[PDB]
C-alpha cells in the first residue's frame, strides 16, 4: 500500500487502540453536593470541599455564592472563553482603580490582582497519542470526614513543620524529637496504624500506608522509593561529563569528571546544575487567615517567596518543594533520562539495535535511542496533564490542601470565639491535636515574622510557596501525573532493571554529594520511581498536594504513559517491545 | 456524540489532514549512479557521492565493493534488522582476535570496533503525529561537480580552519587576516559572487547565499540570523531566575539575579549553565588519510576527543562545534524555551487565556501556556527527525562533507604521487586551491601532533569531532531538522515578534556576557531563526554538514513543525491560532 496510506491506516490503527481501550469512568467523592451551608435556612451547597479557589469566600473559607462555584463547573465542563470570562474571579473590585478589594493588608499594599485557573478546561482537549484525557480515570477522592484525609492533611502538617528538615539527617538526632513525633502522630492515625478492611476500594486498599517509619517517613509507596536514600539519584547526583567516553580499549576521563559527583548533568556540550534555589528557611505562607482567605479570593502572591543566594543541592524538605515549585513540567525526568544517557545506562536489551555495532551494524538516535527516549519523556508530559486536568477539573474538583487546612483552621478557631463551622473536618481537627498545636506555634512565629505582633491563633497549613497551590483542584496531581508517565516512559525505555553501583547523598554538613551508607542496592526503576516520588512528596511538602493525588495521579501518568507507548508501537516496524515494570510491580510488553 | 468517539474521530481527522497536504516526491541528484569506477573495464557505479561510511573504502576512499552499498541501501529501503545486521560494517576483521583490521595505527592501537549507521530506516517509522516521514521531500542535494558543493565544502574548510576564531572578534584586527582571506576566497567562488539564473530550481535559488561579507562570513540565511551578534541569545545568555518576579506593585529581584547576564538559565527551580565544555584548541580530528578511511571504515572514534577543565560561553567556531556535538535534540531550543519562559517573553497573543487573569479567569500551563510548549518544541523533534532521516537515508544518501573533503584531499594528492583520480571534485580541488593549501597546512601540523613525524600531504576536511561526522548521510541535518521544527514551534508558540531590550555578546577576553554594540534591534523571532542558525552552523563548523543539509532540513524540520501544529489545532476546542513567522519570510496562522 501506499505511504501516506500506510501512515494514514497507522494513525488511525493507534486511534481504534486507543478507543478499544475504552474509557474508563470517573467517579468523584460526592463532596461536591455533600456538604451544604451550616445556615439553618440555606440548603445549598457550600462546597468547602470542592476546589473553589478564586471564587469569592467568607471569612471563614467557605463560598459566598454556590452559583460562583456552579458557573464555574460549568466553565469548566463547556470549555468556551467566553464562559470562563464571564466567571467571578476573586474579591469584589474597587471601584476606584478597579483593583479587587483583598482581605489582607499584604495583598492590598501590593496591589495584587487576580489569578485565573490554569486550564480548567485542559481536559477537553483532545491528543493525537495515548488514551483521551477522560478516556482514563482517577479513583474518588478521599472525603474530608474519612481518616484517610486525616492522615493526608496530618502527613502535610508535619511536612510543613518539617520544611527545614534536611533529607540525610531524617534519622539523625538533631532532628530526632521532630521525626519521632511526626511518626508517631502518623502512626496515631487510623489510616497509618489500622490496616485496609475487606470491602475497601481497590485505589483504597492499594494507596493505604502501614507504620510510618524514619524509613518511609514522608516516602511513597511505588516499588524503590521506601528503599535507599529518600531523594533519587536523578535529582542530586550529576551526570558522566563530557569527555569521559570509552574509546576502544582506552577509557579517557573527563577533566569535568568531579561534576558528577558534583551534581552536574551533561546536558550535552553545556551541564544542568542539580542545585536548587534556596528558598528562606522558615519562611511559610497563607499562615494567616487573611491572607489565606486572599489567596483563596485568587490572590496572585506568585514570585513572592523570597530566596537564599546562590543554589544548593536538595538537603532540606522546603528544598524539594523549591524544586518541584518550578520545574519545567518534564524536568525531573528529562534531566533522568540526561543522567542516564551521559552515564551510558543502556535501553531496554529488548528495544532493537541495542547490541554492539559489530552485530547489528546499527546504532540508535532517533528510535530506540537517546533521541527518541528525550521526545518521550517530554510528550508524554502534556498529555498526562490533559488527563490530569479533566481529573482535577470535570471530575473530582477536590479542594486544595491549603483549603482543607484553611476548614481545619477555621473550625479550631470557631470554639475559641464560640461557634461551631465546618463539621465536616472535626475528626481531622481532634486526630491532629498536637500537629494542630505546633501547627498554630509555627504560624505565631510566621505571623509575627510576617508583621502582626499580636496574631490571631492560627491554624493553617503552613505553604512552601507564597501564592500555594497552583490554580486548580488537587486531585489529581499534575507534577505527579507527569512523573508517572515520564518515569513510566523512562523505565519502559532504559534498562530500568539496571542497579546503580554509586549511591549518593546529600552531605549532612557541606553542600555536596557523599556515598550513601545505604548498603543495599538501587536499580533504575528503583531510582526513577524514587525520582517520581520525589517530585510528587514535594508536592506535598509545598503544601499544595494530598498523598491520595500524588499516588493516583502517578498511576494515572503511568497509565497515560502506556497508552502512548502502546500507540507509538504501532508505528515502529522494528520487532521489539519495552519491558516496562508498572508500578504494582508487574512488568508489560510494548 | 461520544467523548471517545470525538478523540477518535479528531485523531483520524489529523491523520485525514496529514494525508490531505500528500506526500511530495523526494529526488535525489542522481549522484549516486552518475559517477562510475574509474577502471577502465569496470562500469559499476563508485558511489563516491554517496554517504558510504561504514562500507569497507579502498585507500582512495571509494568503496571497495558497489555491492555493499547497494545492499546498504537494501537495507535502508526495508529496514529489516536481520538485513541490517547482514551488511558489511567496517573492514575485514582480524581472524584470531575478531578485531578490525584497521588502516591507521591510532585505530589499531585502540583497538577501535566498528560503529553502525544510526537509524538507517528511522524514515520508514510512521508518526501518530505531523507531517509522515516520507510526506515532505527536501530537493536534490548539491552535486559534486557543482559549484554549490565548492562553496559549501570552501565554507567547510575554511570554517575548520578558522575553529579557534571567537564569534565576537570576527571583525576584530587579531583574526582580521583570516577573516578577509575566507571572505576573499568564498567571494571568489561562483556559487557566492554570481547569482542564481533564471531556470535554476526553486530551493537552489532561495538557498543561494551572495556578497560573504564579514556580517554574514558563516551565518545563516534564516530571517533574524544575520543582524545582531553572530550567536543568538539563547545560546549564551542566560535567564531571569527565581526570585526576580513581579508581584503587584512590587517587583522582587533574584539574589542570583547576576545568572541571567552569566549565561546561566533558569531551568525550572534548577539551573541550566550556557556553558560549553571546551574542546581542546586546534586539535582537529580525521586530518590523516589513514585515520580517515578507518573512521569511513566505521571505526568507532566517538569520544576520542579532549577537552579542557571547566566551561566557557562560546565563544570560538570550536565552542559552537563542541556544543552541537552533544545537544540532547531538542537542547538548544528547549534552552531557548526556557529563557523566554523565565524572561516572561508572551506567547502569541492570538493564543487563548494570554490577557491577565482579570479579563480572562484563565492562567495558561497545560494547554497555550508554559507545558504546551516546552512539551510541543520536544516532540516536534522525533518527528523532524523521522523525516530527515527518510531525507538521508532513502532518498539522498549524500557523502558526509568528511567524505567530499577525503576525495578532494585523494584527487590533490593524485597528481603529485602521478595518478589522477575522482575528476567529480576536480571543480572543488582547482577552486579550492589557497583554502586547500591552508588546509594542508594545518593537517600537516595536526598530523605532526597526532605522531606523524613527516604526515604525507593531507587535505582533508578538519574535524572538530574524532568520530568526524554522525553515522547517516549528510543531507539532510538531523541538528537542522530538529532547528527547523523546535524555533518553528517557539515562533508560533511564543510572541516572537517581541524585540529583545539586552542584546549580549561572549567578551573578546573574558568568559562573561557583555553588551553587544549592535545597535538595532533583535527580535524574538530573529533570534530564534539566529539559535537554529546556530545550531545547524555548528554542524557546518563541526565539519559533518554542508550549508544545503543545513538549510533545507532547516525549512523540511518548519514544514514537519507547521505540520504537527496543524494537527494540533484539531484537538484544541479553544478559538486561536498559531501566528508564525515561517522562514519564508511570510506568516502563516494554525
Ligand atoms: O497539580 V499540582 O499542584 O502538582
Ligand atoms: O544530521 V547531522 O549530523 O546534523
Ligand atoms: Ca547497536
Ligand atoms: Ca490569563
Amino acid at each position: 500500500q501506499s505511504r501516506a496510506k500506510a501512515s494514514f491506516d497507522t494513525r488511525v490503527a493507534a486511534a481504534e487502540l486507543a478507543l478499544n481501550r475504552g474509557v474508563v469512568p470517573s467517579f468523584a467523592n460526592g463532596e461536591e453536593l455533600l456538604y451544604r451551608n451550616p445556615d439553618p435556612d440555606n440548603t445549598d451547597p457550600s462546597f468547602i470541599a470542592s476546589f473553589t479557589k478564586g471564587l469569592p469566600h467568607d471569612d471563614n473559607g467557605a463560598i459566598i455564592d454556590p452559583d460562583d462555584f456552579l458557573a464555574f463547573v460549568r466553565a469548566i465542563n463547556s470549555g468556551d472563553e467566553k464562559e470562563i470570562a464571564d466567571l467571578t474571579l476573586g474579591p469584589a473590585r474597587d471601584p476606584e482603580t478597579g483593583l479587587p478589594i483583598w482581605r489582607s493588608d499584604l495583598a492590598n499594599s501590593l496591589e495584587l490582582e487576580v489569578r485565573g485557573w490554569e486550564n480548567s478546561s485542559a481536559g477537553l482537549t483532545f491528543d493525537l497519542e495515548g488514551p483521551d484525557a477522560q478516556s482514563i480515570a482517577m479513583p474518588p477522592a478521599p472525603v474530608l470526614t474519612s481518616p484517610e484525609l486525616v492522615a493526608e492533611i496530618a502527613e502535610l502538617y508535619l511536612m510543613a513543620l518539617g520544611r527545614e528538615i534536611e533529607f540525610s539527617e531524617f534519622d539523625s538526632p538533631k532532628n530526632a524529637e521532630y521525626i519521632q513525633f511526626a511518626i508517631d502522630q502518623l502512626n496515631g492515625l487510623e489510616w497509618f496504624n489500622t490496616p485496609a478492611k475487606l470491602g475497601d476500594p481497590p485505589a483504597e486498599i492499594r494507596r493505604r500506608r502501614g507504620e510510618v517509619t524514619v524509613g518511609n517517613l514522608f516516602r511513597g509507596i511505588l516499588p524503590g522509593s521506601e528503599v535507599g536514600p529518600y531523594l533519587s539519584q536523578y535529582i542530586i547526583v550529576g551526570s558522566k561529563q563530557i569527555g569521559s567516553a570509552t574509546v576502544g580499549n582506552k577509557t579517557l576521563v573527563s577533566p569535568n569528571a568531579a561534576d558528577e559527583f558534583d551534581g552536574e548533568i551533561a546536558y550535552g556540550s553545556i551541564t544542568i546544575s542539580q542545585r536548587v534555589r534556596i528558598a528562606t528557611p522558615g519562611r511559610d505562607f497563607m499562615t494567616d487567615l487573611k491572607v489565606f482567605l486572599d489567596v483563596q479570593d485568587a490572590a496572585d502572591f506568585r514570585g513572592f517567596e523570597s530566596y537564599e543566594p546562590g543554589a544548593r543541592l536538595i538537603r532540606t524538605i522546603r528544598d524539594l518543594a523549591t524544586w518541584v515549585h518550578f520545574d519545567a513540567l518534564y524536568e525531573a525526568y528529562l534531566n533522568a533520562c540526561l543522567i542516564l544517557l551521559a552515564n551510558g545506562v543502556p535501553f531496554d536489551p529488548n528495544l532493537p539495535f541495542q547490541q554492539e555495532d559489530k552485530l547489528d551494524n546499527q546504532d540508535v538516535f532517533v528510535n530506540f535511542g537517546s533521541a527518541h527516549v528525550l521526545s518521550l519523556v517530554t510528550e508524554v508530559a502534556t498529555r498526562a496533564l490533559k488527563a490530569v486536568r479533566y481529573q482535577k477539573f470535570n471530575i473530582h474538583r477536590r479542594l486544595r490542601p491549603e483549603a482543607t487546612g484553611g476548614l481545619i483552621s477555621v473550625n479550631k478557631i470557631a470554639p475559641q470565639k464560640g461557634e461551631s463551622i465546618f463539621p465536616e473536618v472535626d475528626l481531622a481537627v481532634e486526630e491532629l491535636g498536637d500537629i494542630l498545636e505546633k501547627a498554630e506555634i509555627s504560624n505565631r512565629k510566621q505571623n509575627i515574622a510576617d508583621g502582626d505582633p499580636d496574631p490571631d491563633p492560627s491554624f493553617l497549613l503552613p505553604m512552601a510557596f507564597a501564592e500555594g497551590s497552583p490554580f486548580h483542584p488537587s486531585y489529581g496531581s499534575g507534577h505527579a501525573v507527569v512523573a508517572g508517565a515520564c518515569v513510566t516512559i523512562l523505565k519502559a525505555f532504559f534498562d530500568s532493571g539496571i542497579e546503580i553501583d554509586q549511591v549518593f547523598e546529600v552531605d549532612k554538613d557541606e553542600d555536596k554529594l557523599v556515598k550513601s551508607s545505604f548498603k543495599g542496592t538501587l536499580t533504575v526503576a528503583g531510582e526513577l520511581n524514587k525520582l517520581a516520588d520525589n517530585i510528587a512528596i514535594g508536592r506535598n511538602m509545598a503544601g499544595v498536594h494530598y498523598f491520595s493525588d500524588q499516588f493516583e495521579s502517578l498511576l494515572l501518568g503511568e497509565q497515560v504513559a502506556i497508552g502512548i507507548l502502546e500507540e507509538q508501537s504501532l508505528t515502529y516496524g522494528e520487532n521489539f517491545f519495552f519491558n516496562l515494570p508498572k508500578f504494582d510491580g508487574t512488568t508489560i510488553q510494548i
